[PDB]
């Protein structure tokens, strides 16, 4: 559950900001949810909840469901929003987000 790391109200604030399709911005999202300023081990705890099938990577299918990892009231990301997350975070160009790529995205937000 994300409340092991993040405040319940910050999660709801961030879900509200992105309730409508096409609005996602990863930098604003990590600022609103309070993931900035957390330790490397807390960020990797969040990474592990988002990696639903426990493959060690957030594949595109799971990137689409990133907001639902924080709240069941969230919506799915559309394909333009999912591609923008790979454009910004997929450093080694293998088409998915690894743990240190995810930690980097949080660091640069
Ligand atoms: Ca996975
Ligand atoms: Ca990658």
């Amino acid at each position: 559950p994300m409340t092991k790391v993040l405040k319940a109200d910050d999660i709801n604030k961030a879900i509200s900001a992105f309730k409508d399709p096409g609005t996602f911005d990863y930098k604003r999202f990590f600022h609103l949810v309070g993931l900035k300023g957390k330790t490397d081990a807390q960020v990797k705890e969040v990474f592990e909840i988002l990696d639903k099938d426990q493959s060690g990577f957030i594949e595109e299918e799971e990137l689409k469901g990133v907001l639902k990892g924080f709240s069941a009231h969230g919506r799915d990301l559309n394909d333009t929003e999912t591609k923008a997350l790979l454009a910004a975070g997929d450093s080694d160009h293998d088409g998915k987000i690894g743990a240190d790529e995810f930690a980097k995205m949080v660091a640069q937000a």
